[PDB]
Formats: C-alpha cells, structure tokens, sequence
C-alpha cells in the first residue's frame, strides 16, 4: 500500500514511499486516501522534520469510464491529496525516480523541493485521453515553470527527460539513479540541521504569498516572523 | 494584411512584407476579424507567423487622448489572440519587434528561429509597452528580466530569447515553419475539448490564487468529462 | 555611514560600513531610506546603482522582544519598499557577498549584476527565523517557488553563476569588470525617456501583483500619462 | 432593436416591448455597437420600453450555450466599461439576463414599480451573462446568494434596502430624476468623471495598494487635462 | 453532541443545549464528518442549535492554538464549500465560534431574539475561526472592525440591517420560516443551484474576469445536465 | 499644526479651525509625523477642532504626483497605524479629509456632519484614496454615485450606506467617541491590534490567504500573557 521509514539527525527523517510496482506505481483513489492519511491531513507528528517523498520500485515514482458526476468527487480526492501533501508542516523532498506521469507529476509538484534522478521523466498526457490535468495541473505546473511551458506540455500531453525539466525548473536538480535518495537524504539532513520553527514558519509564508500581492504576503513574512521570535530557537 | 491557409491547422500570417510586416491600426484589426472575436469547430491549432522569412512583426505623434484608442485597438487584438478558442504557435521568423513581440507574447507557445530577435524599444522613443508588454513579458520571463528588458529596450537575440523563457525552443530559420507544423500537429492529435478546455484553465487560472484556479479547473474537467471524447 | 556620488543624472550609492562586511543594521536601514527618498525628488538623477564599498562584500542584536522584532522587520520592509519604489531604476550592483538582509535589499532593487566572487543567499533559518525583510516573498516572485523554497530551507550560500541560473541575477561578470558594466547599462536605461522609462516601472511594479485586466489598466494610464509628455512627441522623430 | 435619443445626455432604450424586452443575441449586438462613445455624450441613461419593463427554446448544444454566454458577457463588459457613466433607469420588470444588463450599468435608479431577480435556477442554469459575479459584487455575498439560490423576485424597496439599486422613484417621474443625476454628472469634469471610472473599474478587481497605482497614474492623467487648471 | 433529520431537507442541529450549544475540537469533528462530499438525496440543509435558546455560544501551546485553529478552519470550509445550499437559523445567541461557523452558511435567518458578536478579544485573542476575513467579507470592513475590536454582542435587527443576517423573524416561527426558504431553494434545479454555489464560492476569491471564466464553466456544466430541457 | 491629548487613548485634533481644518501638505506631514504609536496608547481618535468641520491649480502634473504620494502616504499612516482608529465627524468632510476619514477604522459622525468627494467639480478624481478606499467601505454602486456626482452628503445617509459606523448628536460626538474608545481600550490591546493586522491585510487577498493571515495572528496573540490571564 505505503511505507514509512524514518531517521536522520534527531531522526526526524522520514522518507514516504508508494508501493504498488508493479503497476509502475500508478495513483488510484486508495493511494491517494491511503497518502491523504499518511500525511495527516494538513499536519504531522513532531519527530519528523523533513519529509522525502518517492516511489518504491526504481523505475517510476508514479505513473475512467465514469459518471461526469463522479469525476468531481475523483477530482476532488486528487485536489484534496495534493493540498494534504502541499501544505503538510515538515518540508517535502519529491525524489523521482523515473516515470511522473499525469497525477503522479502532479503529486511531484505538490512537494516543495523535486530531486530528479537522470532517469525521470515528467509529463501530463491526460489531454491524450480528452481530459485535463484534472489532480492540479493546470495550475501547479504553471505556477512552478511558467505559463509558456505548462501551456507547451498540457497542449502535446508530451513527456520530457529529467535534463529539461530541470532546464525549465520542473525539479530542482538531476542526480545518477544509483545516488538518488542519497542526495536525497542529504539534502533533508540540511533542512533537519536548521531551525524546525523558522523553517516551516517560512513555508507558511511561501504557501500563503504565493497567492497574494506583495504587500499581503510580506505581512504573512512578518507575522510568521514576530511568531518565530516569540520562540526559544531564536535565542540559542 | 492577411493570409490563410488551412490544411491538416491554419497558419495565419500577417502580409506585409515591404515593411518587415510592421503593425499598425488596419493589421490589428484584420487579426481581430480572423481570430473571430473563437474559430470554426474545422480549425484544431493555430500557427501565427510572419511572411518575408525575414520579420514576424518590427503612426504615433498625437493626440493622448486617441493614444488611449490605440492602446486599447493592441490589447483588443492581443486578447483576442490570446483568448482564441484553438492553442496559438507563434514561429517568430526574425523581427518580433514592440507591437510585434507583444503579439508573439499574445499566444500560447513561442517558436523562435536561430536569426530571431525580439525586444520592446518602445522606451527609447517615447512610451511604455503600450499593447500588453509592460503585463505579458513579465509573466512570461520574470519581472527581473522583464524590467531589463523594457528599461533598456534593447534588442535579444533567439538563444538568450529560450534563456529567459520568451520563446519555447529555437530552430535552424531554414526548418522554423516545418517545426511549427509537427508541434502544431503533435497539438492537433490531442483531444479538441481537452486541449481547448484546459487552455481555458490556464489563461484563467493565471490571474487567480492556487484555489480559485483549482475551481476552474476542476469545472474544465468535469466539462470534458460531459464529452464523448474522454470515453472514446 | 552612506555615500552618493552622481554623474553622467548616473547615482551610485554606497553602504559605507567594511568593518562589519557592509551589515544592515538600523541605521544604514534609516541612512538607505532617507537616500531614495531624497533620489525620489532629485529630478537630475535618471539610473541608480546601490553597491557595496570595497570589494568584498554588497552588505545579531536580537536579544530582543517580539515587538522589537515587529519593528525590526517593519524597518527592513520600510527600506525594502523606499528602493524597490524609487522613481528611478535601480541596478544592484552585487560585488560579493549578499546574505541576510543585503540579499532582500539587492532582491529589492530592480536589476542585479553580480561579480563572479558574489555569493548571494538568506542564511535566517540557520539562527532559528525566517527573512524578515521580504525574502520568503521577493525571493520567490523573482526565481520561482521551488528554487525559492529551497534556498530558503536549507539557508545555504549560492555562487553567482547559479544565482543566474535560477534568475536570482541577470548576469555575472568578472569582479574587476562589474562597476563598469553596471555603469555601462545604467547609460543605457539613462539615454532612454525618462518618462517612458518610470512609467514602465510604475506599470510593472503594480501589475505584478494584479491580474492581467488590472495590470493591463494600469499599462493604459501610464501610456496615456507618457503621451501627454513632451519626450514622446519630440524623440519619435 | 434599440433607441437613442442625445438631447442635452444620450437616453438609450432596448426596443422589444411585446414580449417586455428580452435579451436575445439581436439585442445584445445593438447595444454592443450602440455602446461602440463620441465626444457629445457626457451621461447615459439606459432604460426599458414599454414603461413597465426594463428588460425581463433552450435545449440546443452545450457549445453554442458557450459562445451565447459569451456574447452575454461581450455586452455587459461593454455596457460595463463605457467611457461616460451609466445610469440604468429600471422602469419595471428586470429578471435574468435585463437584470444582468442592469448591474452592468454604474448606478441604477429604479422606479417603485419595478421587479428584479435571476431566475436562471428554475430553469436548469446558473445566471451566465454575469449575474454569479456582478450580484455579489454590488449586493454582498449574502444577499447574491440568497436571490440565485430563490430565484424569486423582489421589490424595488428591498433592492434599495441591499444595495442592488441606488434610489427608488415613483415610475411617472423616474425618467426626470434619472436624467437629474445624468445632468447633474453631466455638469462635472468629463475627463475627472471619466477617470474616476476607469480608476474604480479597475481597482474594484485588485489589492489596496494596486489601486491606489491606478488612482494616482488617473490622477496624472487628469492634471494633464485644461479642466484642472480652469 | 449533533443530530440529523431529513424529511421533505436535512436539519443539523447542535445537541448540547445545557452547554448552550457551545463549540469545542469534539463537535467540530462530528460536523466536519456530518457534511461527509454527500449523497443525493438531500437538496437543502438548515443547521440550527437544539433548545430555541442559542444556535451555539485554551491554556496551553500556541503550537496547538494553531492546530484548534485548524480544526475550526477545517469546520467552517467544510460547512461553507458544502454541495447543498445552507440555511443558518441562528436561534438565539451565536458568540464566537458559533457566529463564525454561522459565517460559514449560506444564508442566515435570524430568531428575534437573536444575538451573534466576535467576543474573542476580550479573551486575549482574535477570531480563530475565520472570523476576521468572513465576518468582513459578508458585511464589509467598517462594522466588521467595529464589531471585532469592541467584541460587543448585537441584536437580530442591527445585524440585519448590517447584512450579518438575511433576516429576522419571530423565535416561535423562525424554523418554520427556515424550513420554507429551504423548500424555495428545493423546487428549484439543483444542477444550476450547486453549480451557482460552487462559481460564488469561487469568484468572490477573484477578479470579475477570473470569476465570469468560472461562470461559464459552471453554465456549460449545467448545460450538460438533463434539467435544462425539463 | 495638529494638537494630541493622552487621557485613558489619545484624542488627534487638526488645528485649523478658521479653515475649516483644511488640508494642505503641512498638515499631511504633521499627521504623518504624530502618528509616527506609543506602548502607553491603546485606541486613537482623529477628530476636527472647532465644532464646525472634520477637515474640508498651479502644479504640474509631476508635482501632482507627488501630491497624491503624500496624501497616500498619510492615508496610509493613519490606517495602517498600531492603535484601532475613531474618526470624529464633527462637520465638514470633503475631499481629502473625507479620504482622511476614510482611512480610520471606525466612524462616528456628528448629526450635522457631511461628506463628499467634490474632486471631480474640479476636473480630477479624488487622489488621496477616494476611488478605492470609498468602494471598499460603501459597495461599488455608491462610491460611483458619490464619485460622479460630486455631492456633499448628510449624515444619515452616510450611515444608511455605511459611509459612518453611527450618528450622535454633535454636542455629544466626542464623547460618544470616547465611550467607544473606552469599550474598546478595555480589550486585549495584542488580540485587538492583530485582529487589526489580520483585517487590514486580509482585506487585499483571497480567503485561504486571509486565514493563513489569520491563524498566524491568532498564534501570535497565544504567546502573549493576555491570553492566558
């Protein structure tokens, strides 16, 4: 179904995998219940403090004959999955290793860092079926590499190598497979080394100014700010 | 001023070539007409480019008062080839110059050729961007670059164009319009009310918060779902 | 404390403080707002660039309540807002290091040329809070969300070259060679019309946070604004 | 399909009484050219034929529902963003798309014999010329949701009493006091008026601070204008 | 701790009335889970406190204050982006948390005897519920600052006439008016009801273009439905 | 000149009477300049000398920029300021005044007040926040009717469109004022302001935004010890 492992410095590493191989781990709405659940919807434990994301496998991270009615409540569990994993407390590190599919990409976007291995691939081919990206696609892809690029993949419903996606900022970096979740860790390990408070008071800030004017979200920044101040990370 | 052709895909092209095929009040109006305020259900992509192979697009003394007529004359063809119901491909074939580059910025995906150059001097004469550029590079390419850009309103070339984003990809000038087509066609494969209805999506979208975008989207979907393509 | 110099209508401003690598405390917060603000009716003055002094660095009293800290950050964000807002553009001129509340003042600033030796970044979380001066907001408006998120997560240092990759710059020369080239750019955005040039700026600092209709308005009053303006009818020559 | 009468103040009225002036495409392509201005209109009065109405076959394609709607918000957006005021003197029935028409207009005066409503709801259909939009942003959330969600109709007195019309006459003088407020407008700065409008209009849709952009670059605008020194 | 009853309309009623109907984290759950999604078979759904004497009326970790402000968002945006139109028949006192989940519903009708406020700063606190944005969002800026920094309680007729509810009537008959504006909204399409909910729910959050984009989407989506021919 | 009294909350007076109070450039700066607040005030009332108002075409158009950025910038400073606002009509308030009054929280208008936005007699709009400030307060059909038609209003039309919060007879104004500011002053001076930051940034952004704004203020306020005692 899903597995959960978790160490680091504090221990508060806690690496989160699908685990459906061998149908390239592909998102049905069980998955995405069961990863809804999983992230706690909207909050976490404390003993974590960044969160790494995959699939199990090492070839795909994640990779409709119904009811018009019913493909609202199906659009409805991807938003909610999406949003569970988007503004979950800890920080999250997508390691994709390999296919990023339709929802599967979308849930790669909904992660706040993406590490791609040389071996991924992303894309929307939803419109290939007569549909959109109906799981946030038409607006996260946007909003993380621009309209000119989201519109370019969501017409073709095309896929893309890793190399590119990091061209247009899809992931923020491509390591080797076999180094993967190594850079993985060692990435969260460095969000783990930082102040817990300050850094998920800023990914407060982040997620709630990336949709407002300047000046709303820099009252967001000083409020989250005032918050981190009345706590004792500040002072040692 | 026009030119159509419509094979499958219309490519459109602007036809004045004796002049590098400048814009001006008749050539945005004669774009309003053929963009149909939507397009004909035969049409599936849209390619805007040039004639000349040498300029996609490089009256102004008067009157503030008209100037606000003009300005709103280029945000009315910039919207109506923006809104246009088919996905655009602008094959900038050289100059995409002011009005020009703006009209490139109107539509959906950029495909530059290797002698593309493309900027917005209106500022060394005596205007801001007046037909969207001020709005539409910056959304297109970041605001960093987007004030670089109109500050110094000097002149990119196509490879620095795909640097910062303005165009998609750059291609040989000889094999610009071929590109296009395949795209166009890779475009033209996909399902009409998919395509067309996420295009809607994401020109909506763009102007929203995370939530309201995820509404319209989700009524696009639901939309799709309502059509015979998504089963067949 | 802070120094001007100006020709050509050309500003340079320098934080004048090498001892502490250019640090931002209170004073060259209130020394850069009463700077912009005087360049904001000096009508000689067409392209600023603020710098650091030397050729090091571009630029912790928090023993302090959270209300002290309110108006910590309202200072940073007075001074933030005093550059970004500034009727003339503004070239940040980044000569090193631009960490901390120097790298929100140069994310302040219009267009930012960094030396090859500059190392740009927001380090806050590493002492326990997060930028305080519009980092969490002005990073990610100009280089993107995830880029954004991760720089500020992990409060890492980055070279100049990746900070032009990502954008958070819009080009890197050698360090001996970046006054100049700031120089050099600034005499291009001076050459041009003043007017059309600080419309363009009013439209494009409005617009960023307004939808497209909006920022479209915004556009047509500037233009208007600029076609009532005497350097539109007599450079369209 | 449509009247316009400038004597000075330009009276438009939608010219379909028969059935009480409904919104078909026809009409809606009248007042789209009507709406175009020339420099001799300073005030518009839009107004119903028929005295007792305003403005008060569908089972035919999804798509063609699309483009109809469209057209729907082509003329409201343009009755909407005309250069001078508009004042929709509500003489009647007002239901669905006329009522639509009339928010889209920048004050209405109502007379004390008129209804308005969306009853799109008993149909089948939301409002689609911009009644889920506009009726919320003049009425408040509330009250737009209760009149779409009802789809009934109400009173002129309780439509002065949310806000969905500005002031309440008897319909024998409502053409006088409509065309009271027009000269009365009319006799104000056109470029001071006409500002104004664009400022609203556009910083209606954005933050504080982005409005008060457009306020002042209008306000450089009109400090440009004769009007302002004289 | 809340009962249902459905009969034609589902009634939601808050079961602590010796608490006078207050909320804590517990009802929260069985309310969020009380609103599911949904099925069918209901239309319209009128939530109200049990007893006719008030529709409903922290000392550790502000880490945790944000979780209990979570749940209380997580209630409020669950009864507020609900399927079914919701009437709030607000029976007496709505304080607090009660009068912002009553900010969730729809609409709101008010018993006579009334009283709804934002008490909270006399606490040491804000609305943690969503009242400083819905609360301003339903009867605008001005008596919303007033009513939050006094944190005074108001009667049904002030907050009538301040928009804060779409009605008053009598105690002894307010369900009953309740339940007969839940039938209004019950004979009407609940293809193009919903669909209404859904494009005011999200185009109040927009500009007027992003929101007229959502309501098309949302026309050509009732489009699809059979009730529009029928 | 401007005059301030503290007595608990601290009553802001502009001190020019024989101009009907007036504004002018040095005036906005004063304003600016007094609201700066202190620790020791917790609610701030804004109010008119004399009894007789509130506060009621040479320059370029660049000077008229700047113009309009000093009025903005004192709007500003008055609405964004720490203590909740009352404004005090206490007559006349048109034009920029009536911007300035605008910019307070609360309302409380004499019964002999009126207010207007005249600009557009002159031939400008109104350039201290008139076009927004007044939608955002009134709904956008009223703000256009008073905006176009440039007409001084009564006070109680003001308050039936909620252009004022209340009406008291004008030899009780003040105090009314004070009582409300007494009421107010006896709250949480922390949950009262961050209520007033909520709302104040809330005000320019979407719901979920709004909220984020929200929670952040409400945990805030849980820091402090007036929560708990």
């Amino acid at each position: 179904h899903m597995s959960l492992v978790t160490t680091s410095t504090s221990d508060g590493i806690c690496t989160v995998k699908i685990n459906r191989p061998d149908k390239l781990n592909a998102m049905n709405t069980d998955v995405a219940k069961e990863l809804i659940k999983t992230f706690e919807e909207l909050n976490h434990n404390d003993d974590v403090k960044v969160i790494i994301l995959t699939g199990e496998g090492e070839k795909a991270f994640s990779a409709s004959k119904i009811s018009a009615d019913e493909s609202v409540e199906y659009a409805k569990t991807g938003q909610l999955v999406t949003a569970t994993v988007e503004l979950v407390k800890q920080p999250t590190i997508a390691a994709v290793n390999g296919f990023a599919l339709g929802g599967g990409c979308e849930l790669a976007m909904s992660c706040d860092i993406r590490i791609a291995a040389d071996t991924a691939k992303l894309g929307q081919p939803e419109v290939t079926i007569g549909v959109p990206p109906g799981w946030g696609g038409t607006q996260r892809l946007m909003r993380i590499v621009g309209i000119a690029k989201a519109k370019e993949l969501v017409y073709t419903g095309k896929m893309i190598k890793a190399e590119e996606a990091k061209e247009i900022g899809l992931v923020n970096h491509v390591v080797p497979l076999a180094s993967l979740q190594e850079e993985a860790l060692k990435m969260a390990q460095q969000i783990a080394g930082n102040s817990t408070m300050g850094v998920q008071m800023s990914k407060v800030a982040i997620n709630k100014g990336r949709n407002a004017d300047l000046d709303t979200g820099l009252g967001l920044e000083i409020l989250a700010w005032r918050n981190c101040f009345t706590h004792p990370d500040r002072q040692e």
